[PDB]
């Protein structure tokens, strides 16, 4: 029963930016209390979230890596709009980011949070399918970027949670173009559809793929905030399929 969502009547059936309500059930903003929405995730079960590692990191005096610092928004559509019927607000027990994960490099950037209390699956909070380390998906495959991401100037995010689309492609493109060590950890993409670019997302926010299945699952996990594609460029997003067992073994997902 994961990533099946509800599409709530319909509004857009035409296209556009703006998400609607209950299309993406699996999204979470994160907030670090006394700064409103600072990064993304995905639920995958009632109890257990998928985000990145460095937006755990401490900075400042503020510290990130310490969960009592952090409140999850699910079901959430408005910023603007903490407060609207199918939200669900959760405080955070544990933080588990990845043991080899390099601040430097932002390899291995992914991270378990657990929930102090369960979600409840409704119309607008759904768990998403997690993707066996053997899934493949080829260069060209569509995914889709969510979040309330900023400008890559930033630029004030959305208010209302934003939609787009990225294709894979070649992992060597990355090589040789970009400045930054690409790992095998990393994927490749270029931009697909928006959107002047794939900045919408949201740091730990989830890669959203319809599989043929038609369930839809998650392909990766997002990095730099501006580590998104453009015309002139790739973008490189953090693998999932490689980490399956590793959720699963801390998490029982």
């Amino acid at each position: 029963a994961c990533g099946l969502r509800s599409f709530t009547r319909q509004a857009a059936v035409v296209g556009g930016t703006d998400a609607d309500e209950g299309e993406w059930p699996w999204q979470v903003s994160l907030h670090a209390l006394g700064q409103g929405h600072i990064c993304g995730a995905s639920l995958i079960s009632p109890n257990w979230l998928v985000s990145a590692a460095h937006c755990y990191i401490d900075d400042r005096g503020f510290r990130y890596s310490d969960p009592t610092q952090w409140t999850a928004f699910l079901g959430l559509h408005d910023q603007s709009q903490r407060s609207a019927p199918g939200v669900q607000e959760r405080r955070l027990k544990r933080i588990i980011s990845h043991p080899f994960f390099n601040d430097f490099t932002f390899d291995y950037d992914i991270a378990l949070l657990e929930l102090e209390k369960p979600a409840e699956y409704s119309s607008m909070v759904r768990p998403i399918c997690l993707p066996d380390a053997s899934h493949v998906f080829p260069a060209g495959k569509a995914i889709w970027v969510t979040g309330w991401g900023h400008t890559q100037y930033g630029g004030t995010g959305a208010l209302i949670l934003q939609k787009g689309e990225i294709r894979v492609i070649q992992q060597t493109t990355c090589e040789n173009l970009l400045p930054q060590q690409i790992t095998p950890r990393m994927m490749c993409v270029g931009f697909l559809s928006g959107g002047v670019d794939s900045c919408q997302g949201d740091a730990g926010g989830p890669l959203s793929s319809v599989e043929a299945d038609g369930r839809i699952f998650q392909a990766g996990v997002v990095s730099w905030g501006d580590g998104c594609a453009q015309r002139n460029k790739p973008g490189v997003y953090t693998r999932l399929p490689l980490f399956r067992d590793w959720i699963k073994e801390n998490t029982g997902v």
